[PDB]
């Protein structure tokens, strides 16, 4: 009786296997626009994908995750509110099962259609599984999808997922280029808080930006034929991956821009 996203397993259930769920610096939250205030001290973000090295595709049981091979000073972000180099590791989405909501991140309330997050560590605790124990030891950047024109750069992560349907299947995915996902603009929220799924540690800098990217029905209704099962099982659709919004406790939301 694993954690995931049902009545019977989903997001309210899961403080009983993982009492952090009701800690103080859990996610995702809704951002606030006109309560978040705008750092003058903030940085742009350096987002720098240029030598990035995907390997493989794999369903999780939960989302799909693109990997990245993390073994060498490559794909890093940094500036922002960093104070250091984060090294990518993977991302994966959150979506619905219908395109008013997927998000994890809302504004001002509202629901995207699903929500990017692109994972990296901070390089000064060595690897991945040590900065996961560390308050400032991942570094998530957070990218809202709309439904409208396609995004050309996400249609090979949309034409390979036919391979990865069911759970624990991967593909060989080498030669991805994620600047392919990325809006215009890297104006960002940024505020202090956790993973959004077991086991919620509270380890990440959240940088969540502005502009969503566009990406087609067409686009979307295919990681919605993904399934959460595993081969030979009854299917169940992946669908509405997402966890709600958390309580904000004491933080505040810090904004790029304005
Ligand atoms: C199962 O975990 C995930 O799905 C997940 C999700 C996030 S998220 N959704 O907060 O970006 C991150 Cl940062 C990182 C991860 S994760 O890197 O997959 C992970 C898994 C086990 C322990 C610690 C971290
Ligand atoms: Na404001
Ligand atoms: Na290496
Ligand atoms: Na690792
Ligand atoms: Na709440
Ligand atoms: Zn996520």
């Amino acid at each position: 009786h694993h954690w995931g996203y049902g009545k019977h397993n989903g997001p309210e259930h899961w403080h009983k296997d993982f009492p952090i769920a009701k800690g103080e610096r859990q996610s995702p939250v809704d951002i606030d626009t006109h309560t978040a205030k705008y750092d003058p001290s903030l940085k742009p973000l350096s987002v720098s994908y240029d030598q990035a090295t995907s390997l493989r595709i794999l369903n999780n049981g939960h989302a799909f995750n693109v990997e990245f091979d993390d073994s060498q000073d490559k794909a890093v972000l940094k500036g922002g509110p960093l104070d250091g180099t984060y090294r990518l590791i993977q991302f994966h989405f959150h979506w619905g099962s219908l395109d008013g909501q997927g998000s994890e991140h809302t504004v001002d309330k509202k629901k995207y259609a699903a929500e990017l997050h692109l994972v990296h560590w901070n390089t000064k605790y060595g690897d991945f599984g040590k900065a996961v124990q560390q308050p400032d030891g991942l570094a998530v950047l957070g990218i809202f999808l709309k439904v409208g024109s396609a995004k050309p750069g996400l249609q090979k992560v949309v034409d390979v997922l036919d391979s990865i349907k069911t759970k624990g299947k991967s593909a060989d995915f080498t030669n991805f280029d994620p600047r392919g996902l990325l809006p215009e603009s890297l104006d960002y929220w940024t505020y202090p808080g956790s993973l959004t799924t077991p086991p919620l540690l509270e380890c990440v800098t959240w940088i969540v930006l502005k502009e969503p990217i566009s990406v087609s029905s067409e686009q979307v209704l295919k990681f919605r034929k993904l399934n959460f099962n595993g081969e030979g099982e009854p299917e169940e659709l992946m669908v509405d991956n997402w966890r709600p919004a958390q309580p904000l406790k004491n933080r505040q939301i810090k904004a790029s821009f304005k």
